[PDB]
């Protein structure tokens, strides 16, 4: 398929691959994460036998954290449970590894991903005004992992996502927009591809071919879907065919060149980048495991060894921080070896300051959830940018700011 990456330097397949592997003996419960085992069972690369354990840690916590203890010990609280959208990513693990989700604990996990649902379809109501709670990603997700199990969910359910995608000038927010219409472009190819909503067969047709057109009216003049970092999800969904026209096979290629020029420059560091990234090189996406293959054999992946000794003076740079969208407004000088993550300078300034800070886990890692003892409430978030006006496309641990860069924390509300 013109979609499809052929030519990719095994090299550099490695090394993303090597990024991951430290992460296979991550095991708390915070630490866990479906989508890097997926990413790495759909790769050409494995992990050898730290892969299977990886699994039986996700199987233990989402099936202890999730299951039971009907009349929990004064608490009410204290597990920190996995989410409904990181439920839909077990899912996704368990086909990875070639197993449909059985028996009573199974059928109890798949229950209680319907109803989230359920829960979120009459958020959205009548289908006109209501948001999902958590975003339309997370629906699309979701109804995608009951899919490859081969769980159906309810016409009114899928009819949702469907209009959302069809009406007007979209729903969806720009942050958002690629990624979840890869997304659902995804659980709307398995759900034409397994035939579980049969009465809505065309209508989900018609938003596939709707779904793309989105998709490449969002290229971006470097050739980007959306960004370089919605690029493989968008490349996920589009080598699943369908509409072959002159204008995909274009904008794929263009897409692809961005993308390997980008990975010429280490772009992606984020585990949960690379998990999304290393399917897409080894032609695969989330709509393969409707039926995997675990019988194809990937090439091992040892760690360096090695780690660069300067044995030097590093260079510095001078940043400022600043915070808006709160009373008082605050800002920071620091000056720190070039390198040094943004968390590494909120860390810093927090520590020989009085700058407070407060994140939560994540499956992409620390969510920045508060700033100088204001928590993002309901449908808030604290927005990273650099000055001026410009959305960082990378979180505080992986960002890593350039000499006289200034950052803002702004409390937004989308
Ligand atoms: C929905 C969404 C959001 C929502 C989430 C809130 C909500 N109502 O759900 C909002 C708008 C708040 C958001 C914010 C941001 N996002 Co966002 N987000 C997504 C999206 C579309 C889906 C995430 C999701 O639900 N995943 C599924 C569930 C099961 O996973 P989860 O880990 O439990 O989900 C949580 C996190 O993803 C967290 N979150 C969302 N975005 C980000 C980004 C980072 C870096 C971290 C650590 C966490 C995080 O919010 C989710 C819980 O509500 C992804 C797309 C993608 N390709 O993954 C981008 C994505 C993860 N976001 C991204 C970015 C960069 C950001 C911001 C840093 C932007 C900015 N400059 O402020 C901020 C986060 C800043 C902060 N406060 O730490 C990038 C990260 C790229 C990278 N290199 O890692 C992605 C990949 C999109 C993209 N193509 O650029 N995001
Ligand atoms: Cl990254």
């Amino acid at each position: 398929n013109i979609c499809e990456i052929t030519e990719v330097d095994s090299t550099l397949v490695e090394r993303l691959g090597q990024r991951l592997l430290p992460w296979m003996d991550r095991l708390s419960q915070e630490q866990l994460n479906p989508s890097i085992y997926v990413g790495l069972r759909l790769s050409s690369l494995q992990a050898g036998a730290k892969e299977a354990h990886y699994l039986h840690s996700l199987k233990l916590s989402y099936q202890q954290s999730l299951l039971r203890p009907a009349s929990n010990k004064d608490d009410n609280d204290s597990e920190a449970k996995p989410s409904m959208g990181q439920l839909a990513l077990y899912l996704l693990a368990l086909r990875a590894n070639c197993e449909f989700i059985g028996g009573r604990k199974g059928d109890r996990l798949v229950s209680q991903l319907k109803r989230f649902l359920e829960d979120e379809k009459r958020a959205i109501g009548h289908n006109h005004q209501g948001h999902p709670r958590t975003s339309y990603y997370q629906y699309s997700l979701g109804i995608l992992a009951l899919c490859v199990h081969q769980k159906r969910v309810h016409d009114s359910v899928v009819g949702k996502l469907l209009y959302a995608v069809e009406h007007k000038p979209h729903l969806l927010q720009d942050h958002v927009s690629v990624d979840t219409m890869a997304m659902a472009g995804m659980a709307f190819s398995c759900l034409e591809l397994s035939n579980l909503n049969p009465k809505q067969r065309n209508r989900i047709n018609l938003a596939l071919k709707r779904v793309q057109e989105k998709i490449l009216k969002a290229q971006t003049p470097e050739g980007y879907f959306g960004n370089v970092y919605s690029t493989p999800l968008a490349l996920q969904l589009l080598m699943g065919s369908l509409r072959p026209s002159v204008e995909l096979g274009t904008a794929c290629l263009k897409a692809k060149a961005a993308l390997q020029a980008s990975l010429q420059h280490k772009t992606f560091q984020n585990p949960l980048m690379i998990s999304q990234l290393l399917p897409v090189l080894n032609q695969k996406s989330y709509v393969d495991l409707i039926s995997p293959d675990c019988q194809a054999p990937r090439a091992l992946l040892e760690p360096a060894l090695e780690t660069p000794p300067q044995a030097k003076v590093p260079k510095f740079i001078d940043v400022l921080l600043k915070v808006s969208g709160i009373s008082p407004s605050y800002r920071h000088s620091v000056s720190v070896p070039a390198g040094s993550s943004l968390e590494d300078i909120l860390k810093n300034a927090q520590e020989h300051g009085r700058f407070r800070f407060r994140t939560q886990a994540s499956l992409s890692g620390p969510f920045l959830t508060s700033v100088l003892g204001r928590k993002a409430g309901e449908r808030e978030f604290w927005q990273v940018l650099r000055d001026p006006d410009t959305p960082l496309q990378q979180g505080i641990a992986d960002y890593r700011p350039k000499d006289g860069e200034t950052i803002e924390l702004r409390l937004v509300g989308w």
